């Protein structure tokens, strides 16, 4: 109830804890107070750079006994930079070393376009133009599967693609670990009917992030839509007697689909975790997903253009 099957049936829970922006060592006490809150499920990447502070946190608990290893589902994601295997498998140990883990549970593709190598994780050219790399997705999935025959990371998946690129990566020719996941952003205006069905017919769970909306993103204008404050989902929250982040993260769990709320705040990782002691109705349900507009908020949206660019198709 409170996890997924996976394909591999490994059991990852239906809440994590979501860390990107949480700025080091308040991550460090988030990860702390969140398995204290019995939270398993942590979602992390080399790009947030972040990670040690995580693997402190981890360290700490498991010397402590407050939880083992086993217990404990750990997300990291590989970064467009580092594609081409041997420069994957230098920023994969860096992530693992980071952590202080001997295996990740889930090992990504953070985004489905190659970005030049170098020390940016970003690069531009004099004008400002971000540089795109020659390897692809499907060329970091050879370089990952040898991750898998290791016994470094107990299953692969994907983040931001779309069913196309899925399909692609299902097809590739000499294909030895189909991905388990795909982590995508998810919430009542963005709801991923058809990605959703995509994926659970085809053997992939669903992780969503940005749940509330990713409020402390950078670039919020006035002008966007806010998740927190839709009026049905206030009724729908003091209907249950639950906050308006609790039923946005519900509506994710109740359609077997992960979530990972982030927060470094004690009172709302306690909160966000208190999902499993209430039911939202049909009606509920579907009045909650009347409202997709099918807009995002996350993504690398300054390479539009560029040949991987996966949010053009409609799923
Ligand atoms: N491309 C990708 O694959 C990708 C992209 C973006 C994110 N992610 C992952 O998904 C996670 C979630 O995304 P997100 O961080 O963008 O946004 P989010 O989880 O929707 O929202 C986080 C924000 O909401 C606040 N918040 C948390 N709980 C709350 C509550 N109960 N009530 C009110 N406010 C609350 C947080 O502040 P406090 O910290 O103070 O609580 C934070 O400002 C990320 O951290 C990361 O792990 C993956």
């Amino acid at each position: 109830t409170t996890f997924v099957k996976l394909r591999t049936k490994a059991k990852m829970p239906l809440v994590g804890l979501g860390t990107w922006k949480s700025p080091p060592g308040q991550v460090k006490e988030a990860v702390k107070a969140a398995i204290d809150a019995g939270y398993r499920h942590f979602d992390c990447a080399y790009v947030y750079q972040n990670e040690s502070e995580v693997g402190e946190a981890i360290q700490e608990k498991i010397k402590e006994k407050a939880v083992r290893r086993e217990d404990l589902f750990i997300v990291s994601k590989l970064w467009s930079t580092f594609f081409e295997k041997s420069l994957m498998k230098e920023a994969f140990q860096k992530t693992l070393s980071d952590l202080k883990l001997d295996y990740l549970d889930l090992y990504l593709i953070h985004w489905p376009q190659g970005l030049q190598a170098g020390k940016e994780f970003l690069p531009k050219d004099s004008q400002g133009k971000v540089l795109m790399s020659k390897s692809t997705f499907l060329d970091a999935w050879e370089g990952m599967e040898e991750l898998v025959d290791q016994g470094l990371v107990k299953a692969l998946g994907v983040s931001n693609f779309n069913h196309f690129q899925i399909e692609r990566l299902l097809n590739k020719p000499g294909l030895k670990h189909k991905p388990v996941t795909n982590q995508v952003e998810c919430h009542p205006y963005l709801t991923q009917e058809k990605l959703i069905q995509y994926c659970h017919s085809k053997g992939i769970a669903v992780i969503a992030y940005s749940p509330l909306g990713s409020p402390d993103r950078p670039y919020a204008k006035p002008e966007d839509p806010v998740v927190l404050e839709i009026p049905k989902i206030k009724e729908i929250a003091a209907k249950h007697k639950k906050t308006i982040a609790q039923v946005l993260i519900r509506f994710h769990v109740q359609r077997n689909v992960a979530v990972i709320p982030k927060s470094v705040t004690l009172s709302h990782i306690k909160e966000n975790i208190q999902v499993f002691d209430f039911q939202l109705s049909e009606e509920d349900m579907a009045a909650i997903l009347s409202l997709n507009r099918n807009w995002r908020a996350c993504g690398l949206f300054v390479t539009s253009d560029e040949e991987d660019f996966p949010f053009h198709e409609e799923y």
